[PDB]
């Protein structure tokens, strides 16, 4: 078993509410983790045990390269430790605003990523009600590693804003057509920069959510475009890669997708950007 002292602590990697990501080293082998220090108290008086026993759950199951595996947990008498894969070329976000938009071969390899790892966490049961581009990290190697997996649920919550889907506006209901919104509101910011459905203050933006109150800029790439539309339905059940719609075979089948080899997307090359 792990201790704090066993690693050097640096800068931080993101806050949140009850917890606070560290880049950590360890001392003995010199490998970097991303540390999430939670403090037992503040998740007590808050409760939030149930959410951070959940996301130790979802993340030692996960086995995939497109996640961010949990490597080991510790505690001391006051915080909570699960150390994380450190993701060097941090979120996804980032890229989006420093390069403007992706070209078509860059959004269609990191959609096709993005679409991999829903195939396998969907796939496994779980769904994550937060996905968004400040989750999807980039490694040394420039590959996603998706990560937040707190308010993660295996098959009560309501995620960011701007990626909320109109079920969820409505029924309080979350099921993988959440991920799949989210999935289509991701896509479009690859291309155009900005999310879809932007205004003032939250309840603008949830009443321009729920009317779909969006409209794709000239330049945009038409298959890309008819997959956003495919995703981006009112009716959940109605959503390319849901399992009415006989799931992720068709979705990965779309035409944005002719060229994409997604048997070993983890072994491809990126494309630069
Ligand atoms: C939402 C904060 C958060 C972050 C992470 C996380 C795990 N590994 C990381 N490696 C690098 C970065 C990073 C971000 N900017 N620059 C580097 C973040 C992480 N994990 C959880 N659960 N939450």
């Amino acid at each position: 078993k792990k201790r704090p002292e066993d690693f050097k602590f640096g800068k931080i990697l993101g806050e949140g509410s009850f917890s606070t990501v560290v880049l950590a080293r360890e001392l003995a082998t010199s490998r970097e983790y991303a540390i999430k220090i939670l403090e037992k108290r503040h998740i007590i008086k808050e409760n939030k045990v149930p959410y951070v026993t959940r996301e130790r759950d979802v993340m030692s199951r996960l086995d995939h390269p497109f996640f961010v595996k949990l490597y080991f947990t510790f505690q001391d008498d006051e915080k909570l430790y699960f150390g994380l894969s450190y993701a060097k070329n941090g979120e996804l976000l980032k890229y989006i605003r420093k390069i403007g938009s992706f070209d078509e071969t860059c959004t269609r390899f990191y959609t096709a990523e993005i679409v991999s790892a829903l195939e396998y966490l969907h796939g496994k049961g779980i769904i994550h009600r937060d996905l968004k581009p400040e989750n999807i990290l980039l490694n040394e190697d420039m590959h996603i590693q998706i990560t937040d997996f707190g308010t993660a649920k295996v098959l009560s919550f309501v995620g960011t804003a701007q990626y909320v889907s109109p079920e969820l506006l409505t029924e309080k209901s979350a099921c993988k057509s959440s991920d799949l919104w989210a999935l289509g509101c991701i896509i479009y910011q690859l291309v155009a920069g900005l999310p879809p459905f932007r205004a003032g203050n939250e309840y603008l933006i949830f009443q321009k959510i729920i009317k779909l109150e969006y409209d794709f800029p000239e330049k945009f790439f038409p298959k890309a475009r008819d997959l956003v539309e495919k995703l981006l339905v009112l009716d959940a059940t109605k959503r390319l890669g849901c399992e009415e719609m006989e799931g992720y075979g068709p979705l990965k089948a779309h035409p944005f997708f002719e060229s994409v080899t997604w048997e070993n997307l983890h072994q491809q090359t990126p494309p630069k950007l």
